[PDB]
């Protein structure tokens, strides 16, 4: 699934995401929108280090989901990769909040610091009712 814009902003808002752990709904939205471009089936291998990128978050699999595949890997999420691929994000929001409860927070989102950190983030959330 792709998400409209607004759309995601409100979903994001009911799973209680806004806030969380500092973090304001409009730096998630600025995530999603880098990391996926708000696409729930959206997946990258990276070739170098033998692991994947899964969902609308891109969650990777050597950390925080199972997918068999990836040397060494943890599951702290204590998801099947495949479930952050489904249309309904509840379990990647749940898995996402698990990622910046940890101190790094959004900074492990690679694409977070370069796109979002010290930016004007208000047009993601611009007109969306939340």
């Amino acid at each position: 699934k792709v998400f409209e814009r607004c759309e995601l902003a409100r979903t994001l808002k009911r799973l209680g995401m806004d806030g969380y752990r500092g973090i304001s709904l409009a730096n998630w939205m600025c995530l999603a929108k880098w990391e996926s471009g708000y696409n729930t089936r959206a997946t990258n291998y990276n070739a170098g280090d033998r692991s994947t990128d899964y969902g609308i978050f891109q969650i990777n699999s050597r950390y925080w989901c199972n997918d068999g595949k990836t040397p060494g890997a943890v599951n702290a999420c204590h998801l099947s990769c495949s479930a952050l691929l489904q249309d309904n994000i509840a379990d990647a929001v749940a898995c996402a909040k698990r990622v910046v409860r940890d101190p790094q927070g959004a900074r492990a989102w690679v694409a977070w610091r370069n796109r979002c950190q010290n930016r004007d983030v208000r047009q993601y959330v611009q007109g969306c009712g939340v």
